[PDB]
């Protein structure tokens, strides 16, 4: 399938250059999968996601997406227009409160909430929590995320955004999950994306437009930005019987674009997330 005029993330995703406007995937758009966004939660009755999206959990006085930032995220994962795996099922998480903010204790029940709550969902082609989050170093938070992706679930997770090295952020660090740097439209790290050994793959994260609350959609930049990507890739390659939740992060840096980016400092993975997908 060819998407004409998509963001350009969504077509760099899918290509083996820059500067093109076209994203090319399989039809079968990661149906059957789930993606678990742990964020502000999502503004579920937005247009973009056709009713594939629905709030679980929330630790706070409502699921609504006050802020706008895990809509963000979710549209970059699963919406018909701004999105990678346009036929996966979302699920929302709201840890962050509406100014995006969020204890570290209410973000470690929030993945352990989701390594149980898969199996009160139906995902037969597997199972992906993407979290675009993160704080300063916390063995606790680390290992929430380890417990989560040992459990079954595909963890993407946020490089963070202090042009820095990744080992001191949590769960950056943390070395089972798939941890996501950013991009920019011309092949560059982008400015403000941490980076480092425990960096697995890069995903588009300058100037990503997706959906937002009120209805609307907006460009905003991060390596929040980046992480639905690939949890979105990993949820299509999933649907398409390529890989697994244990597996679909080496699985995406094995296939990946490779040596295509520039300003990556010595020791840290050139890769940019590629669906490989031949029309």
């Amino acid at each position: 399938a060819a998407q004409t005029n998509a963001p350009w993330g969504l077509a760099r995703i899918s290509s083996t250059s820059p500067g093109t406007s076209t994203y090319y995937y399989d039809e079968s758009a990661g149906q059957g999968s789930c993606v678990y966004v742990i964020d502000t939660g999502i503004e579920a009755s937005h247009p973009e996601f056709e009713g594939r999206a629905q709030m679980v959990k929330t630790y706070y006085y409502s699921s609504r997406d006050g802020n706008g930032h895990g809509t963000h995220c979710a549209g970059t994962v699963g919406s018909r227009t701004y999105g990678v795996a346009k036929k996966t099922q979302l699920f929302g998480v709201k840890v962050l409160d509406d100014n995006g903010s969020g204890q570290y204790s209410t973000i470690i029940a929030g993945m352990d909430f989701v390594a149980s709550d898969k199996n009160n969902r139906n995902c037969p082609k597997g199972v992906v929590a993407s979290l675009s989050l993160g704080g300063g170093y916390s063995s606790s938070v680390n290992s929430a995320a380890a417990r989560l992706q040992s459990s079954g679930v595909m963890v993407a997770v946020a490089a963070g955004n202090n042009n820095a090295d990744a080992r001191n952020y949590s769960p950056a660090s943390e070395p089972s999950v798939c941890t996501v740097g950013a991009s920019d439209r011309y092949d560059r790290r982008s400015s403000f994306s941490n980076y480092g050994s425990v960096l697995d793959i890069f995903g588009p994260g300058t100037d990503i437009l997706s959906t937002w609350i009120g209805g609307s959609t907006r460009s905003i930049s991060g390596t929040s930005m980046a992480t639905p990507h690939v949890a979105g890739l990993a949820a299509y390659l999933m649907t398409l019987g390529k890989t697994t939740a244990a597996s679909a992060c080496r699985y995406i840096a094995d296939t990946a674009n490779k040596g295509d980016l520039s300003n990556i400092p010595f020791g840290t993975v050139n890769l940019l997330a590629y669906n490989n997908y031949q029309a």
